[PDB]
């Protein structure tokens, strides 16, 4: 059997293919009425209904009937389905499949139930570049709560260890920060100490954009404002942003997440033995979180930040065989 990892974020879609191959693309798609099947290796055009409709996904999906997931791990949504298909296309494998995936703890059982009805024992038939048809018979979906995936990956890599005490996975996304407190005894979530905060990197990016527009007269594209968090960039022949101006914004972002986690954990913070910053937002502010519990910061490679959940979803799926 082929085991794949899948994590359909509202921001990015991550897949770990049969050989461990890591693919990441923006979680967006748009209908195209093209007669073509796009360009293999550059801008694939796919169909899940044999060419009744077609779509482009990822980097090159733009325009203004762009479609995005309305939240993380909504595998049964109609917004996710094209991204699942693109993920399977990108993995490069009628093939029998077990998918390991996940979704936030908050709506775990509902989303799991829905994801199973939408995907389990279904055949996805995807057409792509040169009219090639690939068939994927999803025989089993195995699901873990978001954050648990990351903690399992780190356990399997020897980076953390089962013991008494709590690990706190802080997943800084673009619009949310998903905080998963896991019991290291049994790798099970502590529901009362896990929560989603409605703040993320996007808040900093939007604060920087607003501040640029306010002072300069015109509007940065989102992609450029994100870049401008980490270095100065040019728009309309003006130098704008970089750390001198993005620093206090990023600092406010870290401070608010830290304050909100302190509030939620209260005295249970004394039980924390590992703090585990993941997600793309952790690349910029992740080290600040050590001040929640000094000496507990876990060192995660930058290139694992966005895939740690998917890797662990894949691991969990392999162990159910």
């Amino acid at each position: 059997m082929v085991v794949v990892g899948l994590d359909v974020g509202y921001g990015d879609t991550k897949v770990i293919g049969v050989d461990g191959k890591r693919i990441i693309f923006p979680s967006r798609w748009a209908v195209t009425e093209t007669e073509s099947w796009g360009i293999g290796g550059k801008i694939p055009v796919l169909s899940t209904d044999g060419g009744q409709t077609k779509f482009i996904y990822g980097k090159y999906a733009s325009g203004n009937n762009i479609r995005v997931p309305q939240g993380d791990g909504r595998l049964a949504s109609k917004e996710a389905f094209p991204l699942i298909a693109a993920a399977l296309w990108e993995s490069g494998i009628p093939v029998d499949l077990v998918i390991g995936s996940g979704t936030p703890l908050g709506t775990f059982d509902l989303e799991v139930k829905a994801a199973k009805e939408a995907l389990e024992n279904k055949v996805l038939t995807v057409t792509g570049p040169e009219g090639e048809v690939r068939q994927f018979n999803i025989t089993r979906l195995i699901m873990r709560p978001q954050g648990v995936g990351a903690a399992l990956y780190l356990l399997n890599q020897g980076i953390i260890e089962q013991q008494p005490g709590y690990g706190v996975v802080i997943d800084v996304g673009s619009r949310t920060t998903d905080v998963l407190t896991i019991n290291l005894m049994d790798m099970e979530p502590v529901v009362e100490l896990s929560f989603s905060l409605q703040i993320g990197v996007g808040d900093a990016i939007s604060a920087l954009s607003r501040k640029i527009a306010k002072e300069t007269g015109f509007v940065v594209p989102f992609d450029l404002a994100q870049e401008a968090l980490s270095h100065p960039v040019m728009f309309r022949q003006k130098q704008v942003g970089g750390p001198e101006v993005s620093g206090p914004i990023l600092e406010d972002l870290a401070n608010r997440i830290i304050e909100n986690i302190r509030l939620n954990l209260r005295g249970e913070v004394d039980r924390v033995t590992s703090l585990i910053p993941v997600g793309g937002g952790s690349n910029l502010i992740g080290d600040r979180f050590e001040e929640i519990a000094p000496g507990t910061l876990v060192k995660i490679k930058p290139e694992d930040l966005q895939f740690a959940n998917a890797l662990g979803y894949r691991d969990a799926a392999e162990r159910s065989m």
